[PDB]
């Protein structure tokens, strides 16, 4: 039995072909090139600017990016060399506020164990909620929970709030003194484009929000996490981050600063969801006519991942992720996403799409092969 | 609010004064000895590309021990990557909150390390580092059944105390005697005098224990940097599986990067590298203080780490109110008494100012420490 995802992504490190982890390593398209030829000018710009303002470019490069004038404005932010260091810090910052927190149902299973791992007292919400206006208000009605800790745009579901969700969230969440932690991880991937900064600074709530470079810009795990707060919880935030960091790095921030640069220039289609597109419509391709089938419905983003139901393989996720790395293919196993009712949701896998490109294509074909050679031999029997 | 809560506090608001001298991240020049790296960056991101990630982690592990010379570091597989010192230290915390070992910390120590601890909930207690050089003074701490956990720093930080190897070899046969684990954090290790194979010793011995390296003391990558976290095989499942609650890798860009610039080190030597710049900047900041009444806290027994550690008591300054006197002349220093984090009011005489700054930051900003300080005793007569 495996102890977590992470465990599995791990193993998958050591595998030919390995689609478990999320963390964007595809290679350096057209566009980025140039960045990778000039590193050298990315060195000389972090060693020539002060720790605090190359913070604060990085942080308003990303609010130009997204057009969130809120967030241009704010101060009221951190900079973590991971997201789940910032995940971690919130953590922390809930057990010493005694804040009893929902932590959304599916998520990555990381963010159940940490806050575990910190005493935070935690409660499951459906992740449907959040498109169910009075499910979600009987959650923060209960008196039950004094936060909520949600993914939007969800891994794995790609399951995305529209900006009426999202006011409606808030206003919910105000009328209860309910505190939001926000993880935008995926944010880039998202078909919505509204100032969530806005709606959360306007409406005086306690808030954190978290980005992340990692699962968007490949640049080998050297990785910008953004932690956003409410100026009411600053104080106690910041001393929480001085525990575990002075600072991140100022070599990093310039190299993932031009990457956002370049992003913005040449657009997110271009340069991110073009190629997530592409890599989706080659594992939909490869499964045609299978018995698996990719997740889909009108109205979910495409992260760069693929969530699949093998059920008509009569197979369970452990099972047949097992079967598909003896021939070299490593992939998630579903369940643990549903961290809070693992066994009623042992009928999916995750494949992972922004990994380096010959490995990824390659092996696509032998996963559509290893699918056909293990279900003939299951007509053997 | 008013005052100091905490060293990295102090060394956050330096990062905005014209000389800082807090923090003690190495931010030195790169020497003609490292210039080769930083005008090839482009191989050490192609190397990370072209490994996976375990065989990267293990040939950083592997050029770190040919750097030390350590058979048994190269022969171990029980480790973890992190990508900072303060991460590795909170895993360890983590870890003896949850294995229930009450712990003692080594007084003085960076304080950062006594917050992650009792962040974690640990139970902590105080332990005079002059007790790693005293035989009986060490027997009574482990044999008092009050401890079962002894967390060191190896050299010290600020005082740059140093265990000899029959030091270090007592030190571990009477932590067996008694079942106590050690955590030894090794970030200073590289300005050590001494040359022995602590792993070897370790690893001989049997004992439950977790090594901390560090490469942000020693070698300057804006903060770009790699820890290694080594264990016993007897704790390596559960170290490792609250590694992989919060990490599944460091940046493969790092580890290469990193690697060479420690196989240059041992290339060359550590005193061409590395220690002959640091005795240069130590002495120019001695013969500049010599004659203030401001004593450089000095033994034969102590090693030079790069930083200066300064008795302030002729003065009659507390290190608070004298490092804000020097911020009005633009200088930045760090008051000594959150080092002696159990017994803070005791230990207000001293002050911490770093070496390894930027090179012309450093030299100019000696001079107008001087200048400040001379200007400031003046005035009290
Ligand atoms: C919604 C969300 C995630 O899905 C997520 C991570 N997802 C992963 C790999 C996690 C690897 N394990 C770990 N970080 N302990 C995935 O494969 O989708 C993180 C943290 O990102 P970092 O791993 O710290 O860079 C934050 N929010
Ligand atoms: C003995 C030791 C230290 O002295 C130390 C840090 N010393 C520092 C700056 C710490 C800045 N603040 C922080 N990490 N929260 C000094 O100025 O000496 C660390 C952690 O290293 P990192 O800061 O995480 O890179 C581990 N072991």
């Amino acid at each position: 039995r495996y102890d977590s995802l992470t465990e599995v992504e791990v193993e998958g490190l050591s595998y030919l072909y390995n689609f478990a982890d999320g963390h964007a390593y595809h290679d350096i398209n057209e566009h980025y090139v140039d960045i990778i030829n000039n590193l050298q000018r990315y060195w000389q710009e972090g060693k020539d600017h002060s720790i605090p303002d190359m913070e604060k470019a990085f942080k308003n490069q990303f609010a130009e990016l997204i057009d969130s004038s809120t967030l241009h404005s704010t101060n009221h932010f951190s900079v973590c060399p991971t997201a789940s260091n910032s995940i971690d810090i919130v953590a922390a910052w809930l057990h010493k506020e005694n804040k009893r927190t929902a932590l959304i149902e599916p998520a990555f299973d990381n963010l159940y164990l940490l806050l575990k791992r910190r005493g935070v007292d935690i409660s499951a919400f459906d992740e449907l909620a959040l498109k169910n206006e009075h499910q979600l208000a009987q959650i923060v009605s209960s008196g039950d929970i004094d936060a909520l800790f949600l993914v939007n745009p969800n891994n794995p579901t790609g399951l995305e709030m529209t900006e009426s969700e999202f006011v409606y969230l808030v206003e919910q969440c105000k009328a209860h003194n309910i505190t939001i932690l926000l993880d935008r991880t995926f944010r880039i991937y998202g078909k919505t484009n509204f100032d969530d900064y806005q709606i959360l600074e306007q409406s005086g709530i306690d808030y954190v929000v978290i980005e992340d470079t990692g699962k968007t810009w490949p640049t080998q795990d050297l990785k910008i996490s953004l932690m956003v707060y409410s100026e009411a919880i600053s104080s106690t935030m910041r001393l929480l981050y001085e525990e575990i960091f002075l600072c991140s790095s100022n070599f990093a921030l310039a190299l993932l600063k031009q990457f956002v640069a370049v992003t913005a220039k040449f657009g997110v289609d271009a340069t991110i969801k073009n190629e997530v597109r592409r890599r989706s419509e080659t594992i939909n391709d490869a499964l045609a006519g299978t018995g698996l089938k990719v997740f889909d419905n009108d109205e979910k983003c495409q992260l760069p991942l693929c969530w699949i139901d093998i059920s008509a393989t009569g197979y369970d996720d452990v099972s047949f992720a097992a079967r598909l790395k003896e021939h070299d293919i490593a992939v998630l196993p579903g369940r643990f996403f549903y961290w809070n009712s693992k066994s009623q949701h042992t009928q999916f896998i995750r494949v992972s799409l922004m990994k380096p490109d010959a490995e990824f294509y390659e092996g696509i074909g032998k996963l559509k092969e290893a699918v056909t050679r293990i279900l003939e031999k299951l007509e053997h029997h």
